[PDB]
Formats: C-alpha cells, sequence, structure tokens
C-alpha cells in the first residue's frame, strides 16, 4: 500500500494530507494508498480507480474536475509514500500523449510509457524518490499514470496524477 505524494496524486489530493484539493473522491479521502489491482489492469474509464470498489468517483474525467500540480517539461521528481512496504518488481510511468482529450474516459492507449525502474525484488523504504523525464511535446493538462508493481504478488498499485505543464 502506497500513493504518490509529490506531485500529489488524484487520490492523495482527496485526503487531508493532500489538502482536500480534490473533493468527492470516495475511499481516497481516507486511504489513497489502497488502489490495488492485478498487474496490467488497464480498463478504459477505470484507470484512476483501477476498477476498485469505493474508488469509482476518481474516474470522472473533465478538463476542470481535478486539481493539477504546475510542473515543467524535463526532469520531474516523483515521491511515493508507502504505508505498507512490499517487495517490489517494478515502477512504471506513463503520460498522456500530446493531443489527448481531457473530457473523455482515460484509455491507456492514449498514453506513452516514459520511465521504467526495476525494483530488483527488494523492499523499498517508506519514502521512495525517483526522477522521470517529462517529454517536451507535452503542454497544458496531462495525466501521469504511476504503477508500483509488487514483487511477491500478482498485483500493483495505480496512481493517476493530474499535472499542468508550462
Ligand atoms: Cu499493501
Amino acid at each position: 500500500h502506497g500513493y504518490v505524494a509529490s506531485p500529489g496524486s488524484r487520490a492523495f489530493f482527496g485526503s487531508s494530507a493532500g489538502g482536500n484539493l480534490n473533493t468527492n473522491v470516495g475511499r481516497a479521502q481516507w486511504e489513497p494508498q489502497s488502489i490495488e489491482a492485478p498487474k496490467n489492469t488497464f480498463i478504459t474509464g477505470k484507470l484512476a480507480s483501477a476498477g476498485v470498489s469505493g474508488f469509482e468517483p476518481l474516474d470522472e474525467q473533465t478538463a476542470t474536475r481535478w486539481h493539477k500540480t504546475n510542473i515543467t517539461t524535463g526532469p520531474l521528481d516523483i515521491t511515493w509514500n508507502l504505508t505498507a512496504q512490499h517487495r517490489t518488481a517494478s515502477w512504471d510511468y506513463y503520460i498522456t500523449k500530446n493531443g489527448w482529450n481531457p473530457n473523455q474516459p482515460l484509455d491507456i492507449k492514449n498514453f506513452d510509457k516514459i520511465a521504467s525502474i526495476d525494483g530488483k525484488q527488494e523492499v523499498p523504504n517508506k519514502v521512495v524518490k525517483q526522477t522521470i523525464n517529462i517529454p517536451t511535446d507535452r503542454k497544458g493538462y496531462h495525466v501521469i499514470y504511476a504503477v508500483w508493481g509488487i514483487g511477491d504478488t500478482v498485483n500493483a498499485f495505480y496512481q493517476a496524477i493530474d499535472v499542468n505543464i508550462q
């Protein structure tokens, strides 16, 4: 169990630690760390919730529904906080393509992978800091999809992150 704290994930922003910058987020208000589903679950319109019961409100998609963190292109520091550390296989990051439609359901086919970090089947610290590159053809509102792949289960944790690139 874990979430991306910086830039705050959509779920994290629903919690008091995240400033309640997103409202009406279901279970994310209290447990943004709990978006767990089998690896390679990418159901269109169910990316933000990973299809998990109680997280459905996260799946709404409009240009103005969610709080964005202002960022630039180039290097971006990602910080995870893990409430329950687990042996780790992988960390993968995706971002919406230039030209994507922010008023349509999220579809992984409209994202590119932009980073992949091997967990080496070790147990990470409770705070995990990584640096990824935001491609320079992205401007404005984009969604980063951060995926923590567990090493000793068939599951992963899924974190949609709303950013405004300028
Ligand atoms: Cu866990």
